[PDB]
Order: C-alpha cells, then structure tokens, then sequence
C-alpha cells in the first residue's frame, strides 16, 4: 500500500499555508541560462499563500499538496514578475522562507475529474530531469549559471514543452545521472523513481492513475558506464511498466533511445566504446518497441516516437531541421569530465555568433531546449496531439 490509509488521513489533514518562489530566466536570451527568483503576490501587493499539507517519505524530501491549480499559481508568477520576457521560462516551488530548498506543488484533482488526461508524470534521466538532482546535490549539479534551474540544458526539457503545449500540469520524477561515470547511478534507477511516485500519489486527493500521462526514457546512464548489461536495463524497464499499469496507469509516452554516441561526448572515447554503446542502443530500442507493441494490444493508450531515428537525421543534416551545427557543444567545452557541471562556461565563439537555438547540443551530452522543443513538437505531430490519449 507503500502508506497506510491512517497515515494520509493524518497527513491530509495536518492542513497548514505556505508561500510560492517564482523562478524566471534573468535574460531575454536562452543563450543566457541564470535565473533569479520572487515571491509570488496577490494583485493588491500582498504576499501570495497557499493552503494544504506537506509529507515527506523516508527521503524526507517535502512535497506541498495543494487545492490550488497549478493554473493559477502560474498566473500569480507571471503577474508577480511581470516580465515582458518571452524567454523568462517560469517555473515556481512552495518554501516557507529564503533558507527553503525547492520544494514541488502538487495540485490537487477534484473528485468529479472527467475521464480526460489532467496531468503528465516523467519518469527517467537527464533528458527529462527538472530539478531532482539538482536539489539532491543541493543547488550545485549542474551550476545555475550555465545550466538553467536544474535542467541539464539551456531552458526547458520536452517533458516540459509537452505538457505546456496540452496546458497540463508536470510533475517530475526523472533523476540527472552523470553520463559515462558512476556518480549517483545507486540513487538515479527507475525502480526507485516508480517507488517514489506509489508513494508520494498515494498523499494526493481523489488521485486517479487513469487521467495521468506517463512518460518514461532512461537506459543510456547504464550503458555509458556499464552498470548494468542490455538484459538487466531492459528487465528494469519492463519492471516499471508493470509496476505502473498493475498501479492503474493507462496513458504512455514511450520513445526509443537516441544514439549518445552522436554526441560531443564520444569525440573523447574510443571507437572501441563508441561501437559497444551503439550495439546496446540498438538492442534496447527492439525492446522498447516490443514493449509497446506489448502494452498496445492489451488495450493501453501508447504513443511510441522514434526518438533514435529522429536524431540519426538530426545529427547528419541539422540545416535539413533549423540547426547550424550537431558536432559541437554550444558551451566551451572541450572534454567529457562531470566535474565541469560544477563551474560556469562560456559559449564557444560559433553558438555566441548562431545564438543557442542554432546548436542542436548544450553541453558535450545534453540537447539546448530548441532541440528539446523540436522532439516535444514531433512527438505532439506523431501523437496528433493526444489522439489514442
Ligand atoms: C544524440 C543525442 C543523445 C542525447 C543523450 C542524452 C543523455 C542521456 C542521459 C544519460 C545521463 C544520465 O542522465 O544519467
């Protein structure tokens, strides 16, 4: 039951306010990734508040649950801020003060929800994380100032542009790892993250797992490091989706894995390695159409985008898709070291001159929020913009 039905009632009704920290990108360029934050406020110049309970599992990382939509706590921000900024790509957590780490809303369903997708939850890695690892690692990895709030990119991920597309709440389960090392890879796994999410729904009120759109990458961490062998990830992956459809889940958002490989990454490892990655990448991508395939015919709602194929084009003619360059990071760096997402970086001279919406990659690994917006936009094209959802 992961919480016993005593424990949420204690929890639920533990009711208490606390306050919401509007975050925004300080520049009008997404060449620019440094943000800076306000309180929210009511139109009459007081401080905004909202009403509900905090609960923390043994993780003790606190998540606020909220009759409040996240609609309107948006609205409050943008009005706060009052940024003029079509970049300013706000984002807001509840905190009881300055000293409050980033501590996600969760917005309360109504009991009389329609049957009608309400929410997206991600699950997965640095493609989609938002702020997991980055709170762990206590606002630190990767550095605010060349990685946007958390996201291991210039701005959003397409987790993000998915759901903003649909005007849908994201609620984001997804861990950074540390891509071809073995930093966090105990405390980034998917078993962990399906956990967390039994867990921390099972707080939420008039939660039903039907209207929730999952979507779900990850595999790549464990192939570029070797902690676990193409078996082990594809049975962790087919664990997820039976732990998550035998807990109600009904909506997916599958995609099969784009070849790290391709990435500014690899110009630093040997063909040896090149060649072992791109065979497991392969391998799982069957698999994951497989899978699919599988959940499909048992009458489950299931979107599959070839992510992989999309950039084999992407990285092979990039003026075919709006970019200048798909071989180099847009940020100067020259070597494939974790130790990096510690410091600030400069832009190298091409991607200052082209602007970062120009560069297919961010970093020697990551994609720039254009090329996250372009995989949201033609995952939206293939989905027809929740067709089978
Ligand atoms: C060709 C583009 C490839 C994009 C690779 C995205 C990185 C995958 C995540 C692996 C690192 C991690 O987050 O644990």
């Amino acid at each position: 039951a992961m919480v016993s039905a005593a424990e949420v009632v204690s929890a639920q009704e533990n009711q208490t306010y606390t306050y919401v920290r509007c975050w925004y990108r300080t520049s009008h360029s997404k060449d620019d990734a440094a943000t800076d934050w306000k309180w929210a406020k009511n139109q009459d110049g007081s401080d905004f508040t909202i009403d509900g309970y905090w609960w923390s599992s043994v993780s003790f990382k606190n998540m606020f649950y909220t009759n409040t939509s996240q609609n309107v706590i948006r609205q409050r921000c943008e009005e706060t801020l009052d940024l003029a900024n079509e970049n300013a790509d706000i984002t807001f957590f509840a905190a009881d003060n300055r000293y409050s780490y980033n501590h996600t809303i969760w917005s309360n369903d109504a009991a009389m929800q329609p049957d009608q997708i309400n929410k997206v939850v991600a699950l997965g890695d640095s493609l989609s994380d938002t702020g997991n690892i980055f709170n762990a690692s206590q606002w630190r990895f990767p550095n605010p100032n060349s990685w946007f709030l958390g996201h291991f990119s210039n701005g959003f991920v397409w987790t993000e542009y998915v759901a903003k597309a649909k005007n849908l709440p994201l609620y984001n389960w997804a861990v950074g790892g540390a891509a071809g090392e073995n930093q966090y890879i105990a405390l980034t796994g998917v078993g962990e993250q399906v956990s967390s999410y039994l867990t921390y729904t099972k707080l939420a009120k008039n939660y039903n797992p039907a209207n929730t759109l999952f979507t779900l990458e990850f595999g790549l961490n464990d192939f570029m490091n070797y902690n676990r062998s193409v078996p082990e990830v594809k049975a962790d992956y087919a664990e997820a989706l039976i732990r998550l459809t035998d807990a109600g889940a009904k909506n997916f958002m599958l995609m099969t894995l784009p070849d790290a490989t391709k990435a500014p990454q690899f110009k630093y490892s040997t063909q040896e390695e090149i060649e072992t990655i791109r065979a497991k990448v392969l391998k799982m991508n069957e698999f994951i159409k497989a899978q699919a395939m599988y959940y499909k015919a048992q009458g489950y709602n299931i979107a599959l985008f070839d992510t992989h194929a999309l950039f084999e084009k992407l990285t092979s003619a990039p003026e075919e898709h709006g970019f200048v360059n798909a071989s180099d990071p847009c940020l100067d760096i020259n070597r494939s070291s974790s130790v990096d997402y510690m410091y600030t970086h400069s832009l190298r001279s091409e991607c200052a001159a082209s602007g970062a919406d120009k560069f297919v990659f961010w970093d020697v690994t990551h994609p720039t929020t254009a090329t996250h917006r372009y995989v949201a936009e033609k995952m939206l094209e293939s989905s027809n913009n929740l067709e089978e959802f």
